[PDB]
DNA sequence: TTTTTTTTTTT
DNA sequence: TTTTTTTTTT
């Protein structure tokens, strides 16, 4: 319970060999009191978890990271820092973490990232052979793959020299050369996926994204056991929407596949008896038992096609949502009969596996193995689908259900999807109750200046024991910094879109030819919106780092560099760049905001989610709209000030926060700043 | 911190204590105890105080006066636990009283364990009930009868007591004779008055095996950061700790089917008629019953196994050297580990939403599923032990029981930790802000690193660790005498030796110089010997195991103040925390050097993990404990400036062997006289 | 009452 | 080096 004296002891001199290896650094108060609150939590002083919010700026990484190295070390356990995307995992993993093994030169630290990063052996030399291709019938049929053309060969020709020259490890966002979408599909499915995968056992900080957290308490075989583990949620405020994601559930349903898969089991289960065969026989697996079974459960599957399908325009993909996830009884009656069924195969086939796997004729029996495994796999979907189309709530609210009609290979395939509208007992189950202290940290926690809102989504409880801690800024915003708001002639609507986006880079192309700022970030809010913007500045392009062309992290050091020469530079990019991206000084001075960042709300969920909202006599906007853009505010304007001597200003090319009725209160929850409104030049839209 | 009003009040009452204490001499170590107990429970000096006094000093008061202080200007509860019931009892009838007159508000209870209690049920049906004729009605029903009459009406006056308010309804606190038969069926509100009195008492006096429990249990002590923590006769501790920290499950394979059978039919029947509005996977039925027979399959297999250890078909035992395991039995209890703490979770979870939620139905289903947790519990806190190589940087023993109870077999495992020190450091040193430990016998070889080894109290922790000095001038107060015996003490000269110090004993007695005597021995089976050679002194005689304890203690002193003769006879609860100034003891009889048995899993695991360090285990486990055992039988004596007499020491290897200087040495000096002995008449 | 539109990750 | 069964609790 009570912090030892050696672990105090130990993060006072950590913390103090900080001021002599930042040699500006300036004491910070909320650093302070989020070091010792995480102290507290982590080493089980005071309760469960602690959603502790801290302001842009104030250095939560070195807060929680210094307190979790001393406690992991002391405890023996594996401190798991988590963050919302890939190029804030690499900047901790480059940056943050370099600087703090400056202070503990042993410490030994890795990141982790989900498998379809990383490039596959096989396919970077197939895509990388010098004589590439014939138009063969058989090339058709043998579609191992070609490298399209000779440059992306090439492209590949370098990948491949620069894995074996150790320069790239595996990941899609850790080398220079540029990859495509499709070319990356291709390359990712001993090899750098298992070879980053073993340093997790032996690292004391593995930093992971939110969806390979999820992943992993639900696979329970990347991580280390969750006693074991020492877990920070930075940039906690996306947990719910990453776990209502990774909780979604789809499997397909196609009448004709279906049969053919329980086919497939039902003689595969009588293989692995007549040759491997059990010490006691599953019922299950008795054969008139065992398609009997599989009879009844395909004709399940045939009426549900036939009743998905009168909702379908028959021969076109398509697709149907059930209102406010209701579904008629008669879908629902065989959704539950589904879920009994799926679940005993299931159940039949981990048996199988795990006695043939027990006796680990070995070839033969890899086969069967494999084969199993992959029925294993489909079962365990099946079963979760079925179980959750059969749930009426779920955490206090519906489960939204929708299926598809949509292609492959010139075929429809039937799809069915159910996802929970709220999640809170589930983070319960796989994360609150079993890691026994879990840091959630933000500068974007609270609500409305309250954590009822995080309280509702993520399931944190006081009742629990979990704390809850706001802390305040100790950067004098309106000594340092300046929003900016341009008398821009059109809200960026709809039908607004080109004129806003021409008059935004107009007024940004006078800021160019100020010359006034080295360092300079633009976000947009959609990628399309930030393609279109590029459209304006071609002639720019040299001074330009864009999100796409290079992986992000690259991108940002690419920056770096240049503005310590004294060159103009600026970041274009996304949600990537809007949030915990770290550029202290001169690295950025003027940040530049294209919108007011609206959720998108034409999803199944967040329709069904809106309706739900609504039978409650609660504002769909107010609750899941307002709150999110206000969010993404609050982090895009904190990209400005990181220090006490950071500067400059954030540009916003949205009227509407002056405009709207809800404009007052997005600036209200923003840092103080000073407003300046400068007029707009003509916008030529192109 | 030790603010003036509080220093100033510490001194005042220890001002007023020197009246209520006319035989008052200045004590030096007294003074320096006290600023030490009261700086470290401020919170101004480190952590925890581990600090040695030598016997009589006057530790109680020493600690008593600031805990009380700094308790009382705070608001928290001063938890005083000492080793055994008796010292309870004397802390609470004797010390306690002794500064309430300074302090008349002060508000102070004891502690003890649910066992100690009688339950009011249970007197009641053997009081008011008949004994039964052999009737089987009256056999099937099992209802509580007393065996016979004699037995009924005994339990009638130990109700018309309790009813009275005569007895409080401890075991200890009655002077009626209750056998363990009968205590097993009296026990199970006077428990839970007496839990209240914890509530809102200023001084809480308990033992130690109370508090670790405690500390695991965490419903009898109020929370720990609101406690100030005397630990008298510390030197307890480690194996206090070693034994409440042993975890033991069963394992009986027909049982263990049972048992998973019961829970997999409990918890269908929660789904199916109070199912909570979220399902664990494991509460599906695929996967429960799975699970159940993977687990199932494993305690078999595990009773195969250890069954090819064991005689056959019979009472048997096997214990595992070093506590390592064949890795076929580690791989077992891995998984077991796993599989029942997964079930343990289950349990508790059902437990929950059963709980947080049909009245009569559902009460029955939430005490079968708080049952069922309970099972797992256990289970999984042994599999864990039972998986590890290592705990607080020792083996953990690890052994298997086969006991019989009704006409059938029941398999047991068990498992414990040969070192606690960081069992120790998570449930007590880090969890109570401040900690006095104290006793006479701290060091070992001059230094406290026995002390820390075993306890995990550590100068790194901030803890601090001081030896006072005895005031008391031994060498012209009292004397050692050593009579020539003609048999050591030995095994197959038992009778011979105990046949001889009652002979030199009866002499002594016959002398008629001694008003008060102490006589102790090493072992019930040897006082029980004893005593056949004095049965005409029978009526001077107060024996443990006739009256309650620190009764027999009372008794002892009304008699001696009354001018007659009065010799207390019993065991280590009589050996060492036990106060007769003056008049009360001036003759002390000591049966034998006590070594500790050797008999152990653990003790002869540990015995042989130390063989492979490199350690002599004599050196370790056996000296060690027989020293500090004979510096507190020796310390009865000498209380106060003007005590007076002798310790006879009946163990002549004191003089014979090699290691009887050093237990010698370790004594404070008294002249050492030899006398003659008796013929032994063998009875 | 109000209002709003497409990022990121993993399985 | 040599030892041998008290006490208390869930
Ligand atoms: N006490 C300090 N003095 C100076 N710089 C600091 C101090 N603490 C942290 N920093 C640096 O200031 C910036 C703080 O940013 P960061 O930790 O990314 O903030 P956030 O809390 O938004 O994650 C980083 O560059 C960090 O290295
Ligand atoms: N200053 C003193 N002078 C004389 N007797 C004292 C003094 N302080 C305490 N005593 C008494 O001496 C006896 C021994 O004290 P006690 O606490 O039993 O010693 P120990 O340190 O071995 O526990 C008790 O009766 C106690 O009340
Ligand atoms: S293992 Fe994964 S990565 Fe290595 S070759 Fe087979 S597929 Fe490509
Ligand atoms: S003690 Fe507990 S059980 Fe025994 S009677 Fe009083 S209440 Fe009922
Ligand atoms: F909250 Be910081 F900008 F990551
Ligand atoms: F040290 Be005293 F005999 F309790
Ligand atoms: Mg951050
Ligand atoms: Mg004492």
């Amino acid at each position: 319970m009570a912090l030892t004296a050696a672990l105090k002891a130990q993060i006072a001199a950590w913390y103090k060999a900080l001021q002599e290896q930042i040699p500006d650094f300036i004491p910070r108060a909320p650093q302070r009191q989020m070091i010792a609150d995480v102290a507290k939590t982590l080493a089980g002083e005071e309760g469960r978890h602690l959603a502790i919010e801290a302001p842009t700026g104030v250095g939560k990484t070195l807060s929680y990271l210094i307190p979790g190295i001393a406690i992991a070390r002391e405890e023996q356990k594996t401190l798991v820092v988590s963050t919302a995307n890939v190029a804030l995992q690499d900047q901790i993993y480059s940056k943050d973490l370099p600087l703090l093994k400056k202070i503990i030169p042993d410490l030994k630290f890795t990141a982790a990232f989900g498998r379809g990063r990383y490039v596959c052996p096989r396919n970077l030399t197939a895509l990388a052979s010098t004589e590439p291709t014939q138009q063969d019938l058989l090339a058709f049929l043998d579609d191992e793959l070609t490298p399209n053309n000779q440059e992306e060969q090439k492209r590949c020709a370098k990948l491949k020299g620069d894995l074996d020259t150790y320069k790239w490890d595996g990941l899609r966002d850790h080398t220079d050369i540029a990859i495509d979408d499709d070319l990356w599909r291709r390359l990712s499915t001993e090899c750098p996926f298992f070879v980053a995968r073993r340093e997790i056992q032996e690292a004391e900080v593995v930093v992971a994204n939110h969806a390979l957290v999820m992943a992993a308490m639900e696979s329970e075989a990347v991580l280390p056991d969750p006693k074991n583990l020492l877990l920070v949620l930075d940039e906690g405020h996306h947990l719910p929407d990453v776990a209502r994601d990774a909780l979604e559930m789809s499997a397909e349903i196609t009448a004709p596949w279906y049969r053919l898969q329980l086919d497939l089991f039902t003689k595969l289960v009588a293989t692995c008896m007549e040759q491997f065969r059990p010490k006691t026989i599953p019922p299950l697996a008795i054969p008139e038992r065992l398609n009997a079974h599989c009879e009844e459960l395909y004709e399940l599957i045939a009426s549900l096609n036939n009743i998905l399908n009168l909702y379908m325009p028959a021969g076109q993909e398509a697709e149907h949502r059930f209102a406010m996830g209701e579904l008629p009884d008669e879908v629902l009656e065989i959704c539950q009969r589904l879920a009994k069924l799926t679940e005993m195969l299931r159940g039949l086939a981990e048996l199988f596996l795990n006695d043939l796997s027990e006796k680990t004729d070995i070839v033969r029996l890899h086969r069967l193995i494999l084969q199993m495994n992959r029925a294993l796999g489909m079962f365990e979907a099946q079963s979760k689908l079925w179980r959750l189309a059969s749930l009426a709530q779920s955490s206090g609210a519906p489960v939204t259900k929708w299926a598809t009609r949509e292609e492959r290979e010139g075929q429809l395939h039937l799809w069915f999807h159910c996802v929970g509208i709220r999640v809170s007992d589930q983070l319960e189950r796989l994360l609150w109750r079993s890691i026994p202290h879990i840091i959630v940290t933000s500068a974007t926690l609270r609500s409305l200046n309250s954590f009822s809102r995080l309280q509702e989504m993520s399931g944190l409880k006081e009742k629990a024991g979990d704390r809850f801690v706001a802390l305040d800024s100790p950067f004098n915003h309106c000594e340092q910094g300046k929003i900016v708001i341009p008398r821009m002639r059109v809200e960026p609507s709809i039908d607004n879109e080109e004129q806003h986006i021409a008059e935004m880079a107009a007024f940004f192309r006078e800021q160019v030819e100020s010359k006034k700022h080295l360092g300079m970030l633009v976000l947009f809010a959609s990628g399309r919106a930030m393609q279109r913007f590029l459209d304006y500045v071609t002639d720019l392009r040299l001074m330009l780092l864009v999100q796409g062309d290079q992986p992000r992290y690259r991108l940002v050091e690419l920056h770096r560099k240049r503005v310590a020469n004294g060159e103009r530079s600026v970041l274009v990019g996304l949600q990537s760049f809007a949030e915990g991206l770290d550029l202290k000084g001169d690295l950025l001075s003027q940040v530049h905001i294209h919108k007011i960042a609206f959720p998108p709300i034409d999803s199944p969920v967040v329709i069904t989610e809106g309706e739900w909202l609504k039978s409650l006599n609660r504002y769909p906007f107010e609750v899941q709209s307002l709150p999110s853009a206000s969010f993404n505010l609050i982090q895009q304007v904190g990209r400005l000030i990181r220090s006490h001597g950071c500067w400059g200003e954030v540009v916003i090319y949205d009227k509407r926060l002056l405009t709207k009725n809800y404009g007052k209160r997005l600036l209200d929850a923003l840092p103080v700043f000073p407003i300046e409104q400068p007029e707009v030049p003509e916008g030529i839209v192109k």
